[PDB]
């Protein structure tokens, strides 16, 4: 399904080219820059649960934003994604005029086409999203987004109120198939004990990159493919060797864990409902008709 005022042909008349100058960028920027892909991918759903997907969190003003210099670590977002979506938006500038694609949109494509680069299942993305005006706030960001020693009932209570459910949660989980994650945010399973839940061969392994509580430094979130697009995420839950709490909780819960285990046996499987929660997961609340603007430069307001 497709929200109130988006559309799947909204530039055919204005801006043809858009999706494939969205998506030859990418494909050339993560030539030089694998983590771009992940990075990308993750600031269009951080985008999403800070307020809506409006493109907030890339407004200078916004907390967690590029300018971002108070947060923690694992609020601290990859720099080369807020420039990618600037440096893609400057060339459906020149192509199609500016203000015509709304930086929201880009964002969406952007994820898209990381997910396929990556090796991951393309889908048709809707647009027409317009962008907000409105700074992100530190409550907006604590408000929205769960941290990772989130467990399954708290993850569900936070989808439930835009209504993605317990298989939203385990597919759109699986974004954690590439990219990385910092000592801070799994740490409290390592110290002052082992979580139990741990497999003790990965906490190990995960001690040795963390040693110490407070390591300023970073691991990958699938220690099995890190930067391939795969179901070898939930490969890693069923064998007790998810990251984050959040992660591994979704084999612990019956809630969740047949489906992780059904992800685990089929890519496939995965990969057709991943398609599925991204189109819901980029629609959360987005403003469509006259609300909001068409951004001209995606880091700074109108
Ligand atoms: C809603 C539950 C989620 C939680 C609690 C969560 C938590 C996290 C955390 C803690 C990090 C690492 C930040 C750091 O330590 O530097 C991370 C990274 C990441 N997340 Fe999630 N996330 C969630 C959902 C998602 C979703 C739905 C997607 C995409 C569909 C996603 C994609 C990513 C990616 C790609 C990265 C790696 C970023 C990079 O390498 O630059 N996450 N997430
Ligand atoms: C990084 C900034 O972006 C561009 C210019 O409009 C500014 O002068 C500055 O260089
Ligand atoms: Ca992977
Ligand atoms: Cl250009
Ligand atoms: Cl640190
Ligand atoms: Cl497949
Ligand atoms: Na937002």
């Amino acid at each position: 399904p497709v929200a109130r005022g988006l559309s799947y042909d909204f530039y055919k008349r204005s801006c043809p080219r858009a999706e494939a100058i969205v998506r030859s960028f990418v494909q050339d920027a993560v030539r030089r820059d694998v983590g771009l892909a992940a990075g990308l991918l993750r600031l269009h759903f951080h985008d999403c649960f800070v307020q809506g997907c409006d493109a907030s969190v890339l407004l200078d003003g916004s907390a967690t934003g590029p300018a971002e210099k108070q947060a923690p670590p694992n609020l601290t977002l990859r720099p080369s994604a807020f420039k990618a979506i600037n440096d893609i938006h400057d060339r459906l500038t020149r192509e199609c005029g500016g203000s015509v694609v709304s930086c929201s949109d880009v964002l969406a494509l952007a994820a898209r086409d990381s997910v396929v680069v990556s090796g991951g299942p393309s889908y048709r993305v809707p647009l027409g999203r317009r962008d907000s005006p409105s700074f992100a706030t530190q409550q907006d960001v604590l408000a929205g987004l769960p941290p990772p020693t989130a467990t399954v009932p708290a993850l569900l209570a936070v989808l439930s109120k835009i209504n993605l459910d317990a298989t939203d949660l385990v597919a759109l989980s699986g974004g954690h198939t590439i990219g990385l994650g910092h000592c801070t945010s799994f740490e409290g399973r390592l110290f002052p004990r082992p979580d139990p839940t741990l497999n003790a061969t990965f906490a190990g392994r995960l001690r040795q990159t963390c040693p110490a509580k407070g390591t300023d430094r970073r691991t990958v979130l699938d220690v099995r493919t890190p930067n391939i697009f795969d179901n070898k995420y939930y490969v890693n839950l069923v064998n007790r060797e998810g990251l984050f709490t959040s992660d591994q909780d979704l084999f612990t819960n019956a809630s969740t864990r047949v489906i992780v285990s059904k992800f685990a046996r089929s890519q496939k499987s995965f990969f057709d409902q991943f398609t599925s929660s991204m189109v819901q997961m980029g629609q959360i609340k987005v403003l469509t008709g006259s609300q909001g603007q068409i951004r001209s430069n995606c880091s700074a307001r109108n």
